[PDB]
């Protein structure tokens, strides 16, 4: 599913995204926007050979099972596949994990890169939350 920004916004605040850790609403409809261009059906291969799924590109080395990632663990007990399903529940509660390992939205690197200290409220501007 490619959501819409305003669709993602309000599918993520119903989730308790909103102000999760700190982060308010607009800084993870960035992160989507710069990981996945809001398509729970992306997948990208990391140089290490672990795989990012989903909205958020959650990574297989620590967080979900894929079965071709060595060494890797299952934090979040989940196949990676359900990271790609048009419901981003799967997706919400293991980003609640990430976000609380200890430094916070920086796991996202393109979130540090591309949205960190960024007007991030211009990403939920308009919508009806
Ligand atoms: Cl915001
Ligand atoms: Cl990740
Ligand atoms: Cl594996
Ligand atoms: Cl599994
Ligand atoms: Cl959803
Ligand atoms: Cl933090």
């Amino acid at each position: 599913k490619v959501f819409g920004r305003c669709e993602l916004a309000a599918a993520m605040k119903r989730h308790g995204l909103d102000n999760y850790r700190g982060y308010s609403l607009g800084n993870w409809v960035c992160a989507a926007k710069f990981e996945s261009n809001f398509n729970t059906q992306a997948t990208n291969r990391n140089t290490d050979g672990s795989t990012d799924y989903g909205i958020l590109q959650i990574n297989s080395r620590w967080w979900c099972n894929d079965g071709r990632t060595p060494g890797s663990r299952n934090l979040c007990n989940i196949p990676c596949s359900a990271l790609l399903s048009s419901d981003i529940t799967a997706s919400v509660n293991c980003a609640k994990k990430i976000v609380s390992d200890g430094n916070g939205m920086n796991a996202w690197v393109a979130w540090r890169n591309r949205c960190k200290g960024t007007d991030v409220q211009a990403w939920i501007r308009g919508c009806r939350l």
